[PDB]
């Protein structure tokens, strides 16, 4: 079977993360939508105008709300983009077959929206040469970061080869979790983004998602199906594109 | 021998498109500057608040105030970044050991400053599915572009894997030649821009910048050193990346 998979970059990142991924969904005959999130990639907005995480999906709700009645798709999100996947899934979960995590957040609906980010912070706390700045917008106080080229070199990119290394050099810019603007988010909600099948990929040699976070999230909520992807890194869809491209397949075979 | 290696993107394009040529350049002992140009790559402006190819070039010319003395770079320019050298060349020619031109437009100091896009266009006049669109800025009316996804495919990155056309369909951006602001620019000064070692690299297999115009140009205005490379198409640095790592060696070597 065909899908429409929609692809989702995590925070300091852009549509160019998936730049093997696409093409080589697209050689299996599915559509592939691979969106900029607000002052991502090369959105024209700057970080300091955006006040959550909610408006930081903007993209992603437009997309969703453009499309026609019965068509449905198939959401990835990276890295900190499964927040972006339940938000969207508390409004147009009518039109999303599936949601496919790859080593990402997973977000649940019986604690509050920045529960796992929290537990993130816990297991991986030093950040290493990443910077911090704070901005105010809408009343509140924002910490935004820039990731830092020994933590992407090390962490982040561990198995890439040079030149995808470089391009994150590139690329990345400053954004944030918006982690306290989360905590204070109504709770996502059981009828919208719970309803929704949900598919944990992820790797064990992932160096920032370590295993103790991974296994964490997938025992507090517990997944539809979890695929396990040998070896690569916390970057699958440029480590282990091939084997990405088969399990997405396998989903799009499976939820419709 | 050891150089400072200053990248410099065309119309359209960014830093991006450097980076499998940087990471080969420092793993020859280099230092490599990949900039993005106003309202490029991930350059925080858009094209509508640019008026000229100046004001186009302001983050080389930056980079270039900032060299202390006696430090000197040697430019290297794609495809329209030419101009970009000729401009800080007019600023800047004490800080350049050499310019190299890679599959670039040659300017001269004879003629106008649009005089070679002019004849560009007469030998590549069909842009296929390019777009266009017209803004103000400065009281001039500026035609602006957005190249067109099958030009990309067939004409500039032919022979590039689907993984750096993909790269190109979510990164290239609106810009602008600014045609006929170079028309009425002042012309490069010999002093300045003249002055300055010339090395122009090319393929006789490129699709767009074609034979018939970079043999006028090498003509018309003649370099210090030409290097041919043998097959490849327009963006060598993807395609020939090795082959253009090898020559720049070669001109940090000869120029200093």
């Amino acid at each position: 079977a065909f899908a429409h998979f929609v692809l989702i970059h995590t925070i300091c990142h852009g549509a160019w993360i998936w730049h093997k991924l696409k093409p080589l969904l697209e050689a299996l005959g599915h559509k592939v939508t691979a969106l900029d999130l607000a002052a991502s990639g090369v959105d024209p907005r700057q970080i300091e105008e955006i006040g959550s995480f909610d408006e930081y999906s903007e993209p992603l709700l437009t997309f969703l709300e453009a499309l026609p009645p019965g068509e449905k798709v198939i959401l990835v999100g990276e890295s900190c983009g499964g927040l972006n996947i339940a938000i969207a899934a508390d409004k147009y979960c009518e039109k999303i077959a599936a949601a496919v995590f790859h080593n990402s957040v997973l977000p649940d609906t019986e604690h509050c929206p920045s529960y796992v980010v929290d537990k993130l912070m816990e297991v991986f706390p030093d950040w290493k040469d990443t910077t911090y700045f704070t901005y105010t917008k809408d009343g509140k106080e924002i910490t935004g970061l820039k990731l830092g080229f020994t933590l992407l070199r090390e962490n982040l990119y561990t198995l890439c080869g040079p030149e995808e290394y470089e391009l994150a050099k590139m690329l990345t810019r400053k954004g944030s979790l918006f982690q306290n603007i989360l905590a204070k988010r109504p709770f996502f909600t059981k009828e919208g983004y719970g309803s929704i099948k949900k598919i944990y990929v992820w790797t064990d040699q992932d160096e920032i998602f370590l295993p103790e976070f991974q296994l964490w999230q997938i025992e507090n909520y517990k997944p539809d199906k979890v695929y396990k992807v040998e070896g690569g890194d916390h970057k699958l869809q440029l480590t282990k594109t091939k084997e990405i491209a088969e399990i997405l397949q396998e989903v799009a075979d499976t939820y419709n």
